[PDB]
């Protein structure tokens, strides 16, 4: 119903196309690129409709008056202005993330997307997987759970040669936040989803960061304290072995996830569990180890993301509250490992 | 055959016991006490055999010259005093961790023990485990890890408002060292330990720290660091749901345990690994997920310890790995709380 235009012959937008497809409330009816050459040829391999549109340039879609939405799949440098030109068109998007090399540029994008009256949302797919629903709510249990006290959050995986030396991620005018941006995202995004969503007190970043010669970031993690008995850190690394955990220490319960981003299974979708857990009297053992739930997500989370994208018309909040604490971290890193606080 | 004695009769000496005659190259030979008749009770109560010599006294269980060895289940603070006098009385030492109030009066400790040639040790159990051995068989390998980066590591569980108000751990004096002497220690031992037992060059403690009003710790972490790329992190906490782990991943590796310092069952211990993990083209999932392992441990960990501290007969030295295991753990576990009040300072660990 929702017609959908790809801006940018992406990578991953041969995985987002999927979740358009498989969204029954969505289409991919446009897309374009620097030149319908490559629109082309990404058209084809990727089972694109002979319906769909193909353009040899972002403006030439922004004016396309049949554009009901767009997937905005560019690197972070070119959403500042290619976001804020999308909504003065009335269209609205679908913002892979990092949304933006700061949230100053960010609000500039929700303000106009707002002048506008367009519905804005970020790229991170995980939380549109129904697992982060039963959890959300396991750590709402004030008894089986009980009251959050830290949330660590991990994420790195190994940049070979070609990946260190060629990607966008790595490149200062493109995707310049480097892992934080690509990868400590999602960890921040967690400690939020943990914490019901509301800002830190401060936060503080971990010395021994690694920065490529630009001056990219490759390695660093933060801690981010409510400064109530609430903690948290995040930590990612495109030096490292690929390995998504959340852990989250409440004062009756304990959760973690080994996925959490992309699961094993885009079918499945599992979790850690455990309340009330303690040793016998000997300490010789643990009376009652925790169990691992499951949850069926017979639509990728993609696929649900996208099958959520229909908002007529938090989303662009959340974004900023995560964007935001991204800038921090940063902030710190080369502040000299300074506490950000969070007004 | 190796005659040990026990220092104080603590809740923890129960477990240790057991451990002691599942030896069984050790056995029970004594047990002391402050009062003769909390010591009696204790002998009795967990089925001490006759031939045991009662001690009403400390000092009289040292000069008891029929107690090879000692388990010193000792507040902290009576450590510096204590086990120095046992060291000069021929006595060898299973030490309590965390060993001292600081490595100032553990290296004391230390030179009396090696001044008496006597071998001493430290409580950690886990290092004991048959998994250790594998955990750093896969740490160790450059091929399915590669060169480690992080190695977090944390320890918490929650205690109930008795413990918050009377344990010897909430206490400045006695277990002064709070969460930190108590869990932190571990987390430490688990990144010294993946760190090939090289101390980080700095340590920065994290901001929020816990301190009650007497100014112990009840919870708090920190991170290290090489200037490599060689990061951890440990968290402890007295007020926080049990939770045990160590997690670490390298270029090419990942490890995770989550039963680490008390195995969910004693008779088995189980490890989970991840070589050079990765997506299907699409990334709609990991083309493979990692792998649990599983060790058969007939032996107990705590009862493997006591097996190893169990010269005397063959004219050997002391064993200086353990001292020095216990320095670096016990020499860093000095430098979180020496940034938690100090301004969240970077101390180098230099």
């Amino acid at each position: 119903q929702i017609r959908i235009g790809v801006m940018g012959c992406a990578d991953i937008a041969r995985k987002v196309s999927r979740a358009i497809h498989l969204a029954p409330n969505a289409t991919i009816s446009g897309v374009a690129s620097r030149s319908l050459e490559k629109a082309k040829a990404f058209a084809t391999a990727n089972n694109y409709p002979e319906s769909t549109k193909i353009h040899g340039s972002y403006e030439s879609l922004l004016e396309d008056p049949e554009i009901d939405a767009l997937y905005v799949p560019l690197p972070t440098s070119l959403h500042v202005e290619w976001a804020i030109k999308a909504a003065e068109k009335g269209k609205h998007i679908l913002l892979e993330k990092p949304v933006a090399m700061n949230v100053t540029e960010f609000d500039k994008i929700v303000d106009a997307c707002e002048a506008n009256g367009v519905q804005i949302m970020d790229g991170t797919m995980w939380v549109h997987n129904p697992r982060t629903a039963l959890l959300k709510e396991f750590l709402s249990d004030s008894e089986r759970f009980g009251q959050l006290k830290t949330v660590q959050s991990c994420f790195s995986f190994a940049g070979d040669e070609d990946f260190l030396k060629n990607d966008i991620r790595v490149k200062p005018g493109l995707d310049g936040l480097g892992a934080l941006g690509d990868a400590g995202w999602y960890a921040i995004r967690a400690t939020l989803l943990a914490n019901n969503f509301e800002l830190p007190k401060t936060v503080t970043a971990f010395p021994g960061a690694v920065l490529n010669e630009a001056g990219v970031i490759l390695s660093c993690g933060a801690s981010l304290s409510w400064e109530d008995g609430r903690t948290a850190t995040i930590y990612c690394s495109f030096l490292a072995n690929l390995t998504m955990e959340i852990t989250a220490i409440g004062t009756k319960g304990t959760l973690r996830v080994h996925d959490f981003i992309i699961p094993y299974k885009e079918t499945e979708a599992s979790f850690t569990t455990s309340t009330k857990a303690w040793f016998n009297d000997l300490v010789t053992a643990w009376v009652s180890p925790p169990s691992e739930h499951t949850v069926k997500t017979e639509l990728p989370q993609e696929a649900c993301m996208v099958r959520e994208f229909a908002r007529l018309v938090y989303w662009p909040s959340i974004s900023r509250k995560t964007q935001l604490v991204v800038d921090a971290v940063k902030e710190s890193v080369d502040k000299n490992y300074q506490q950000i606080s969070l007004s």
